[PDB]
């Protein structure tokens, strides 16, 4: 009985597919499914996005994972960033296309698309088979129900039901759980992550009330103090004070294991702490992507592998950083910046992320770190960061814009940079700026302003204009 969950594309069919699973054989965060060969349990999230931010906490709640494809419009670049967050972790992935019932949709173009993806299926190679499914018209969920359990062939032991209570949560909303070893027989104390407290209500998906819990079931669990977070760990306790005690060691312990990751983890400790050395990269266009992958996939042989486990265009969204921080990776953002909730997540743990802007810089500085005597605090320094609120273009010189200066100092004699959407598109050098049609010459911080770029006239509103100054 493995746990399933549901992965693929926007708009291509994962909720559509999941919802007429379970209303073929009320939302808490998990369902699960009775067939004869045996039974088998999905998530309700779907998407990588959710599945690496428990993963992150080495949570492991998966065992099989589904990706879902379209005749039409298939294999879009998400699709790769799933079945890249799938074999980050490393487990076997099911494809199915999904929309099968269009008119004259060919599904041979994602067979030969998705086989130089390492997804290699059957009649090609044999190590991934392929399914044709279809939500909307029914035809293919008995075969996709038949391959999910034949290609669960691992040996499935432990699971034992007579054992301590040991699950994982999955949406604290009273929260859930999907146990993984044991019972959870109601009115026993339990440690639920850092809490503690007492089950009194038991409730099941459909909301059926009971006492005891199987092997690889949900249950929906209400009675606790509080909230925990959505990636810990519950067991069973009996005593109030060592339950106490349990969650301050557990305060204890995270506190010194975040400062250990902050330390070990930079790039500067590279050599110190093979290790097959992990990155994740992102990049503004594709060629300068594919460029760093092939010159970073060979870099030392007989000391350290280098092997790029991400590798998308973009911004760095919060899911990459996860997924960086589950594969204890390094981030590299090459002309991209981190957006709110990246930024909230590198704070929070150690998530060594350095930015580039020059493709040599990056093999030098990994060269460096696998060599281990690197030099630290190099290329560069933020110092000013501007938001353009309103563009106004005169019929005489169009390039003045008004600007709303945010925690920094935008100056004259200092080159600058301009980005939409967290990434850069342009990197030149300030030519006016202005306040009351005055040419002042430093705004503080906090302020506002006209700045107007040399032989540049593009900039929109909700822009961002960094202003750097290259120190070493
Ligand atoms: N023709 C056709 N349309 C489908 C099929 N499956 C899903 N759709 C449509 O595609 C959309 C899928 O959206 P959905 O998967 O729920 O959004 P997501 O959860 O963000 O991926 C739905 O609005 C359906 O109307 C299918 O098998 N055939």
């Amino acid at each position: 009985a493995p746990v399933v969950t549901v992965m693929g594309h926007v708009d291509h069919g994962k909720t559509s597919l999941l919802d007429y699973i379970r209303r073929a054989k009320q939302h808490i965060g998990a369902y699960h499914v009775e067939t004869e060969r045996g039974m088998v349990t999905f998530l309700d999230t779907p998407g990588h996005a959710a599945f690496t931010a428990m993963r992150a906490r080495g949570a492991q709640a998966t065992d099989i994972v589904i990706l879902v494809v379209a005749a039409d419009d298939g294999v879009m670049p998400q699709t790769q960033e799933a079945v890249q967050h799938a074999k980050a972790a490393g487990v076997p992935i099911v494809v199915a296309v999904n929309k099968i019932d269009k008119p004259e949709a060919n599904p041979d173009n994602i067979k030969n698309g998705l086989a130089a993806l390492d997804v290699i299926p059957e009649e090609w190679g044999g190590d991934a088979p392929f399914v044709p499914v279809s939500a909307k018209l029914g035809t293919g969920v008995d075969e996709l129900l038949e391959a999910v359990l034949l290609q669960a062939e691992v040996l499935e032991l432990k699971a034992t039901p007579s054992a301590p209570g040991r699950g994982v949560v999955v949406e604290s909303r009273v929260a859930t759980v999907l146990v993984q070893d044991g019972t959870l027989r109601q009115g026993d104390m339990v440690l639920v992550g850092i809490n503690y407290g007492r089950v009194r209500a038991m409730l099941d998906e459909n909301g059926k009330p009971i006492k005891e819990a199987g092997p690889s079931i949900p249950v929906e669990i209400l009675g606790l103090d509080g909230t925990p977070d959505a990636g810990d760990e519950m067991t069973v306790v009996a005593d109030e004070k060592k339950a106490r005690e349990v969650a301050l060691f557990r305060q204890g312990k995270f506190r010194e294991v975040k400062l250990a990751r902050a330390h070990a983890g930079k790039l500067e400790n590279i050599f110190e702490n093979k290790k097959t050395l992990n990155i994740v990269l992102k990049a503004d266009v594709r060629g300068s992507l594919e460029a760093l992958q092939g010159s970073l996939s060979g870099l030392g042989n007989d000391e350290v592998q280098v092997r790029v486990v991400g590798g998308g265009v973009g911004g760095i969204t919060e899911s990459d950083a996860n997924l960086a921080l589950a594969s204890n990776a390094v981030l590299f953002g090459f002309n991209v910046r981190a957006d709110a909730g990246a930024r909230k997540i590198v704070e929070a743990e150690g998530l060594d992320m350095r930015y580039y802007n020059v493709i040599y810089d990056i093999i030098e500085d990994v060269k460096k770190a696998l060599t281990g005597m690197l030099g630290s605090d190099l290329r560069e320094n933020i110092l000013g960061i501007a938001e353009v609120r309103d563009v106004f273009r005169s019929p005489k010189f169009g390039a003045i814009a008004g600007c709303m200066v945010t925690e920094g100092m935008v100056h004259r004699n200092r080159p600058i940079r301009v980005l939409r959407d967290d990434v850069v598109i342009f990197e030149g050098e300030l030519e006016s700026l202005r306040r009351f049609k005055d040419d002042v010459a430093e705004v503080r911080a906090g302020m506002e302003c006209g700045i107007g770029v040399k032989s540049y006239n593009d900039v929109k509103v909700g822009d961002k204009i960094e202003v750097f100054e290259k120190v070493e």
